[PDB]
């Protein structure tokens, strides 16, 4: 088994449906193993947060994963995480399907993502249905992914649930925890 190979942690001004999941590099799998490619996407304003991994991974169940774990109004979180058992068969090169990426009260909440911490969080307007602020941050390990993103932005979700409690995405574990 030959898995398609690469990592990727940015932060983008455009948005995540022109975001190329090329892969020149190829690695060869310990037998029994099963091809990942796994991404969470993270928009706060115009900023998208993308962190992607494909490689080998030595065991798993082969599934096709979609996560929305937070949807408009405001911040916005999405995963894909393909396990598949066929060389090569990690080749996803577009996010063009999450068009969740593609867009009375006002609030104005403090509004970033950033890999680390935020240089700066300007109070912004609040899309229609917000209805509070959030503040997070996210400590990401597993699948070569090492990186703390910080988010600010809009929400409705109660509490501290960017993920909605869904921690496991593909290799990657995700730690949300909020000021308070
Ligand atoms: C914003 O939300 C409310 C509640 O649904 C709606 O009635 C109101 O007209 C909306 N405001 C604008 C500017 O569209
Ligand atoms: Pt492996
Ligand atoms: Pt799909
Ligand atoms: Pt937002």
């Amino acid at each position: 088994l030959y898995c398609q190979k690469g990592l990727s942690m940015t932060v983008e001004a455009d948005p995540a449906n022109m975001f190329n999941w090329t892969t020149e590099e190829v690695e060869t799998c310990d037998k029994g193993a099963l091809c990942q490619e796994t991404i969470l996407i993270i928009k706060a304003g115009t900023e998208t947060a993308i962190l992607a991994t494909k490689g080998c991974i030595p065991e798993g169940e082969e599934a096709i994963t979609i996560v929305q774990h937070s949807s408009p109004p405001g911040l916005i979180v999405t995963s894909y995480s393909n396990y598949c058992e066929d060389s090569f068969c990690n080749d996803k090169d577009s996010l063009s399907q999450f068009w969740e990426f593609s867009e009375s009260t006002t609030l104005h909440c403090p509004t970033c993502v950033a890999l680390g911490t935020c240089f700066s969080a300007p109070s912004l307007p609040c899309p229609n249905g917000t209805t509070r602020c959030y503040q997070g941050k996210l400590e990401i390990t597993g699948g070569g992914i090492e990186s703390s993103v910080e988010v600010k932005g809009c929400t409705a979700m109660i509490g501290c649930r960017l993920m909605s409690g869904i921690l496991a995405v593909g290799p990657m574990f995700v730690r949300e925890a909020c000021p308070h």
